[PDB]
DNA sequence: GCGCGTTAGTGTTTACGCGG
DNA sequence: CGCGTAAACACTAACGCGCC
């Protein structure tokens, strides 16, 4: 069935995300409104897609898309995830292939990262909560083949507001020692 | 539908590695 | 130390099974 991405690309750093949030408040890019049923998940997991959503008026606090994930590692501000099945016995990589006993485990290639941000939407300081989920392979990252919003002249116009910009900067998850190159 | 035990998403906490 | 990585752990939403 057929409600889709927000938007589609690659997120990088604090600028590309700055631009998909502000189309998102801007109107342009339509936020998820209701949680995907089953035969819904298995479309969404498309390398480029890009899904936002506010926890509050969707109801949403944790994303599902019914598929298998690693446990959570840290990069940058975003936590990144590793999708992974069990073999056969059709082949894959060596290094990609591990086995939590008893039985045997690959990673396939395909990678998940989100986004948590805390943003006030009017009067007082109540605060709304956004959440980003971007799917991508490690494929796209060698070809390049997906596209970064801050290097699409589409998202131009959702130029990011200061209050943007300083909320972004704000935000840090674990210990604030996380830097990849 | 509802109750209830299990799994999983989102982080925090704690531990590991190393330049120099 | 200061910087950066990475595994362990804790919280509980969300799932899914039984019901028959």
């Amino acid at each position: 069935s057929s409600p889709g991405p927000t938007c589609y690309g690659y997120i990088d750093d604090e600028q590309d995300l700055a631009l998909v949030f502000q189309g998102v408040f801007n109107g342009n890019l339509r936020c998820i409104e209701r949680r995907p049923y089953d035969a819904e998940k298995v479309e969404l997991v498309n390398p480029g897609n890009i899904f936002v959503f506010n926890e509050e008026k969707s109801g949403i606090k944790r994303w599902t898309d019914g598929f298998s994930w690693s446990p959570s590692r840290i990069s940058g501000k975003f936590l990144v995830y590793r999708e992974y099945n069990r073999l056969g016995s059709h082949n894959v990589p060596e290094y990609n292939i591990f086995e939590r006993a008893h039985r045997k485990y690959f990673y396939t290639g395909l990678l998940k990262k989100t986004f948590s941000l805390k943003f006030n939407m009017t009067d007082s300081t109540k605060l709304e909560t956004f959440h980003l989920i971007a799917y991508y392979t490690e494929k796209d990252i060698h070809q390049g083949s997906l596209r970064r919003p801050s290097e699409n002249p589409f998202f131009h116009k959702f130029r990011p507001s200061q209050k943007l910009l300083d909320a972004l900067q704000k935000v840090a998850v674990g210990n604030g020692r996380s830097n990849p190159s």
